[PDB]
């Protein structure tokens, strides 16, 4: 797939707002993901003991990880599809160290869309959401192709 520049502009315009508060957005995304798909929490030895939303919100460790995650994803979206270099290390650790199925990337994609719709309705109408969904779908398709080359595809 290929996004048009107008699609990238929609993406990067809302990302600009997320970047005003990366830690807050990191936190809402992971809490949405862990609440909606509790099974994903199991992949994180580091966070598995967190039992409630209160504990998640109070964890500085989870807040620190949500900033790492959004920083990495932000660097990929800013490349506007030319993200082959950034993807390599991330595909390698996620297929071989952490063993994250593509279906869990779909779950966090759904969490990111849910939080942007909630916090930024003004910059996240239907066309901007269709653009972010194509950006994340591109990300997922390119990561799945690397997974296959690395010997994991799943
Ligand atoms: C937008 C998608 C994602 C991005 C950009 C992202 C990025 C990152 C980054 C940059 C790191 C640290 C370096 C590394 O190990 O590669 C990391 C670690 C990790 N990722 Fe992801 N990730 C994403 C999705 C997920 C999902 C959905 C899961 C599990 C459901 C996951 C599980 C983990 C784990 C288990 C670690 C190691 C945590 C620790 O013990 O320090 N990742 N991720």
């Amino acid at each position: 797939m290929v996004l048009s520049e107008g699609e990238w502009q929609l993406v990067l315009h809302v990302w600009a707002k997320v970047e005003a508060d990366v830690a807050g957005h990191g936190q809402d995304i992971f809490i949405r993901l862990f609440k909606s798909h509790p099974e994903t929490l199991e992949k994180f030895d580091r966070f598995k003991h967190l039992k409630t939303e209160a504990e998640m919100k109070a964890s500085e460790d989870l807040k620190k990880h949500g900033v790492t995650v959004l920083t990495a994803l932000g660097a990929i979206l800013k490349k506007k599809g030319h993200h082959e270099a950034e993807l390599k290390p991330l595909a390698q650790s996620h297929a071989t160290k952490h063993k994250i199925p593509i279906k869990y990337l779909e779950f966090i994609s759904e969490a990111i869309i849910h939080v942007l719709h909630s916090r930024h309705p003004g910059n996240f109408g239907a066309d901007a959401q269709g653009a972010m969904n194509k950006a994340l779908e591109l990300f997922r398709k390119d990561i799945a192709a690397k997974y296959k080359e690395l010997g994991y595809q799943g």
